[PDB]
């Protein structure tokens, strides 16, 4: 047999017929279509009151953007008696085996019917259902002369990975509330179910602290490159928390340390030897900062911080970084990192960090490591210490240029196009550990603008979110690039600023 890998497509990029990403467990297509017409309801049926009420929360934001493009007022009805041309929507009866994200969808001639075990579940089936009728219907304003139809067709689907996240540095410049909802909202149509916040950074603090308001007032005031900065007071995180929640993503804050930490050092002069203010930094550089890893007005600022965050934070999980802090030594990171796991734990809080924090004595086995290095020997303590493990190689980060000629991007882990952000597996990035799944990580540096958001994570995020969701043996770039190009219209449709990837 002969084989062969993706060249660029000649001419150029390529960038009824449901376009569904991430690829299904299963999707067979049989005879006639089901019509969304004017008079469609949503029905709505859980195995208890509790459980409709929140199906019905689900089923409401699903007509909200059914409405949106068909120009129709779809309502949702609470009974288990739907109606010939309604959506129904339910728990009762869900097949176990599908886990809490998974669900049947089942499409006849007079019904589209979507059954799970929980609403989370329905939640992530709702996103193939808007996948199934026509490009067009992803459209915020009335599209007319499209037919809203849905094929006879039969579902069943799953994730591989528990964890399939997306990570947004707002640190190194700073993105609103509206820029993070809408990339919240973007993701969570292609089954992405946790938001990483990367909240704190060298140039740039960006969360209000009421015991330690400087952090704001000075620390926020700045960026890369230098600009007017920004920063989400408490009630806006929350906000981002809840918004986040109606999609049924965990949203876990990250405030890094003790590496990364130069606005804070910005800040309070008390959290530097000299007792002096650092001046803010708008360059690139690169593990030069540090916390005091002796100081007990160190782990006194710690605390403070985690106990306000915690209190906003409905998720049992805090990311606390660990990642390049080449001004700690080996001894005084393994005590640090210690140190402020135990304050974490004592917020009730589980601990994320970035390799090499799963070395530190004072890890648990509760701690999470993000194993961004991938190398032969990073996560070797996390696997002796059965610490989950979440994956971000190469091929997740997202803010790398696609090639050599990108107008923004890094390249410190080479060119990561399209191609390269699919083909991968999560067991490339570590062997004979825990994998609790997968972030994509979009770090700022050269990006300022959310066509600049964009253009990076679309289309590379659709590749990552099918290597979360979609199991190996069912993953082919030949047959993912070819349902890219058919997903184009809906991207466009959207409002998606993407990069049109030659190799598509
Ligand atoms: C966990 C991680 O990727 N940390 C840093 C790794 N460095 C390497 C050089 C980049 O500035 C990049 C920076 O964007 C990131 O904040």
């Amino acid at each position: 047999h002969h084989h062969h890998s993706s060249g660029l497509v000649p001419r150029g990029s390529h960038m009824s017929q449901p376009s569904i990403l991430p690829k299904p467990v299963s999707y067979t297509v049989g005879s006639g279509q089901f019509v969304l017409t004017k008079n469609a309801s949503i029905f709505v049926a859980g195995n208890n009151v509790g459980e409709t009420d929140e199906l019905f929360n689900i089923g409401q934001a699903l007509a909200k953007k059914l409405n949106a493009s068909t120009g129709y007022t779809i309502s949702v009805v609470k009974s288990n008696q739907p109606t010939a041309g309604s959506i129904y929507l339910t728990t009762v009866g869900g097949n176990a085996a599908l886990g809490n994200e998974g669900y049947d969808l089942i499409t006849t001639s007079n019904q589209v019917t979507l059954t799970a075990n929980k609403p989370e579940g329905v939640f992530r089936g709702n996103q193939t259902l808007l996948q199934l009728l026509p490009a067009g219907i992803e459209k915020n304003t009335v599209v007319s002369g499209v037919q809203w139809v849905i094929p006879h067709s039969n579902i069943s689907d799953k994730p591989e990975y528990e964890y399939r996240g997306l990570m947004l540095d707002v640190a190194r410049h700073f993105f609103t509330v509206d820029e993070v909802k809408r990339q919240i909202d973007l993701a969570s149509q292609y089954k992405i179910n946790k938001f990483h916040m990367h909240l704190s950074d060298d140039q740039g603090w960006r969360i209000e602290i009421k015991s330690w308001p400087d952090l704001i007032e000075i620390g926020s005031k700045g960026q890369v490159g230098g600009g007017p900065g920004g920063y989400y007071t408490q009630e806006q995180f929350k906000d981002i928390v809840s918004y986040a929640a109606e999609r049924y993503i965990e949203v876990i804050p990250e405030i890094d340390m003790p590496g990364h930490t130069n606005a804070a050092l910005a800040s309070y002069g008390e959290l530097n030897p000299d007792g002096k203010r650092k001046a803010m930094r708008t360059d690139t550089a690169v593990g030069y900062s540090t916390l005091m890893p002796r100081a007990e007005i160190t782990y006194q600022f710690v605390e403070d911080v985690i106990s306000e965050l915690a209190a906003i934070s409905p998720s049992p999980y805090i990311h606390l970084g660990g990642d390049e802090s080449n001004a700690t030594s080996a001894a005084d990171y393994d005590y640090f990192f210690g140190r402020v796991t135990a304050i974490a734990n004592s917020y009730g809080k589980k601990v994320v960090g970035w390799d090499p924090s799963d070395t530190s004595s004072g890890a648990t086995s509760d701690s999470v490591l993000q194993n961004w290095t991938c190398s032969a020997s990073t996560g070797t303590a996390a696997k002796a210490k059965g610490m989950k493990v979440i994956v971000s190689p190469a091929n997740a980060y997202l803010d790398m240029k696609y090639y050599s000629d990108s107008p923004i991007g890094l390249q410190w882990r080479g060119f990561v196009n399209t191609n390269r952000a699919y083909n991968w597996d999560p067991t490339d990035c570590i062997k004979g550990a825990n994998i609790y799944g997968v972030e994509s990580t979009l770090w700022t540096e050269t990006f300022v603008t959310q066509d600049h958001l964009d253009y990076m994570l679309y289309p590379k995020l659709l590749s990552n979110a099918e290597v979360g969701w979609t199991a190996r043996g069912d993953r082919n770039w030949d047959d993912f690039k070819e349902r890219l190009i058919e997903h184009t219209p809906r991207l466009q449709n959207k409002g998606i600023k993407f990069f049109a990837d030659p190799i598509v």
